[PDB]
């Protein structure tokens, strides 16, 4: 029966909806640098995801290069390269690029960047990390960054579609990330979208085309802080199809897995902590065993994410070793996860 | 005739064959993080440019990140992060990500970096353009770089099938980069592939996926040198369908459209200077003017490359006045070409 559990969904082109979409790109020989697609993402994302029109949409290669292509772009407005803190509990994306040094602190209990530990360091701005579609206690990072005058970005890579207050939650802070990778519940290849202040927008556009704007014509400037970070509209294409074909069942049908956990627990098990009123929409279910486990011990497909960055975050590395990452998809039966929850009790009575 | 004139050749996916491809990621759900298609490519690359064994043949999401993951696996090989320079006259991409801080110099009047500029300077290693095709004296560099123990990377994002005694131009040095973005004649979307010295290959291949390498379990590393680098397997379909169905007939005709302007030269117009013994595979022809002119003062579709990074640089600035880029393409026809050129002779005549 658990034989058969995958990670992701069995994702495939829908060729018909991929071609249609594509036939644009042909027609005018433009397949990149911003062709006919990007806008037709962009708009999808702001109008199925509901992101404000306070923010910009902002489509990218891929979630790391949304995270870079935002930073590189606030970096070049305010003219100097920004000192970011980032959660040891978190995907290498948040210390690369323009992030490559980043400090680096401890999540506190509930997921999130521990800010009682930001006390005596210097920097311009915090990344906090939506963990698998979990959210934090926005609220409390908002007013932090509000009172301290500091730049705040939510990781929402596995993030796309929980809501906090009545909002997506990749609405609040100046700016959010998600990811489209394959593995992600929205994704298909490679790709991510930036949700950004309108303050910041043309910057970071600019800023995925080596920082040149074609509008300024001979005052068009490359900026060392810019790269190739755009979206192929091939890689528009097969994400937008996608999201057209499954954005409302994967919401629908990843709460009603998250119902399921919720009302049976395996014993000495818990909820990866969330903030969200109704069930977060996730990229795994994540539960926290009451002590250490080896993965060999799950006798079904599992995982632990995220290892620390830094090996000496005590909560970052704890969570690491208690972690059970267990699929979550629109191919899961609830039978397989009553199955799960079964193998999950037996595990406990023996550990 | 010249309204008709484009940068690119129409270029239209063969979809039958593309599919056909794609159908291993269907049959896997591996779509990325190196799924079927990737080692095809690689193979392709390998077999029909006619690289060396002692070269991995290693394919990016596009021609910047070829070069940024080459220096990258390569700073991380080496425990530093190496200190580059580049030449004022070329692509931002090496003034960018591990390259933002690499040191710009002037070309001399051969179109590549001017090895007099670095006599006296710190550096680990250069990086030479070869610019839309041509290639600069390669052995001048090779011999240069060898001399001074500095490593050597040809930035040939433009320059794929260019030979230099008997060899792809992609062979020599440490590394090459090519880029497969829409514009180039090879291109389809986007894309970039690395050839480098077999002793960077496993660095620079994980330093596509965050440093990590899957095969070392628990001791696989993160490095903050490394990113999110890979070609996703959908954009390796659409490149290696475009290279099986167009490479001979482009390394061909591009040649072809290389010998007409080399016998029917225009009026106070040069080649741009190229070192190769038969007619390089140029992404457009570059004429250098006898004196500083615009563009628009050419009626049909034309091109300065490159702006120079850094303006202060004398001969780079002289060439970017004096250069036309002229389109080069397999839609181009012999009459256009003549067209052309009679063009430039009336030009010539009044200016
Ligand atoms: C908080 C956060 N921020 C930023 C990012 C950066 O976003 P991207 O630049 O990646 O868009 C991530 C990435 N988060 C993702 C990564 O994108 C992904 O590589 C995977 O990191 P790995 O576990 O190292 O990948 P891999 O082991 O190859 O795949 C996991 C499972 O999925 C399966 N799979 C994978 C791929 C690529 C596929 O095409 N099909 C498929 O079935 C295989 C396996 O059972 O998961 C992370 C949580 C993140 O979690
Ligand atoms: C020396 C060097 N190193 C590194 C790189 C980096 O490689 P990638 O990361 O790009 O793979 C480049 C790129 N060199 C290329 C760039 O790839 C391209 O953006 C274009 O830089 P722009 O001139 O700023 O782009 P754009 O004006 O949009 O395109 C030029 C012409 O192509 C036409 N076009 C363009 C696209 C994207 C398309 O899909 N279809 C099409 O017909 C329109 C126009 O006439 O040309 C450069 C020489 C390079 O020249
Ligand atoms: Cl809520
Ligand atoms: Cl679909
Ligand atoms: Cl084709
Ligand atoms: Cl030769
Ligand atoms: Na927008
Ligand atoms: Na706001």
């Amino acid at each position: 029966g658990l034989e058969k559990l995958t990670w992701v969904s069995e994702k495939k082109p829908d060729w018909s909806n991929v071609q249609k979409l594509i036939a644009a790109c042909e027609a005018t020989n433009q397949y990149t640098n911003i062709g006919p697609i990007i806008s037709q993402l962009e708009s999808f994302i702001r109008d199925s995801f509901l992101i404000e029109e306070s923010k910009a949409v902002i489509v990218t290669s891929n979630g790391t290069s949304a995270l870079h292509a935002l930073v590189g772009g606030i970096n070049r407005q305010l003219g100097r390269e920004l000192k970011f803190v980032t959660q040891s509990f978190t995907f290498p994306s948040s210390n690369q690029g323009p992030l490559k040094d980043s400090i680096i602190v401890d999540i506190d209990e509930d997921g999130g960047l521990d800010l009682n530990a930001v006390k005596n360091i210097e920097y311009d701005g915090i990344i906090v990390t939506n963990i698998h579609g979990n959210v934090v206690d926005i609220n409390k990072y908002v007013d932090f960054c509000m009172n301290h005058n500091k730049l705040l970005i939510f990781d929402n890579a596995a993030t796309g579609y929980t809501f906090y207050l009545g909002k997506n939650s990749c609405n609040y802070g100046h700016a959010s990330i998600i990811s489209f990778h394959h593995t992600a519940p929205f994704g298909f290849g490679e790709g991510g979208c930036i949700i950004v202040d309108r303050l910041y927008e043309n910057n970071i556009r600019i800023g995925l085309n080596f920082g040149l704007d074609n509008s300024l014509g001979e005052k068009s400037q490359y900026s060392n802080q810019a790269s190739n970070y755009r979206m192929c509209d091939l890689n528009a294409a097969f994400i937008l199809s996608y999201l057209q074909n499954n954005y409302k069942k994967i919401i629908n049908r990843h709460s009603e897995i998250y119902e399921i956990y919720k009302n049976n627990l395996p014993k000495r098990f818990k909820l990866f902590p969330n903030h969200s009123k109704k069930n977060p929409v996730c990229s795994s279910i994540c539960l926290l065993f009451d002590k250490p486990f080896r993965l060999d011990k799950i006798p079904f497909l599992s995982r632990k994410y995220y290892k620390p960055l830094d090996l000496s975050s005590p909560v970052s590395l704890d969570f690491y070793q208690r972690i059970l990452c267990i699929p979550c998809n629109i191919d899961l039966t609830d039978r397989q996860i009553y199955e799960i929850i079964g193998v999950l009790n037996e595990f406990a009575d023996k550990n």
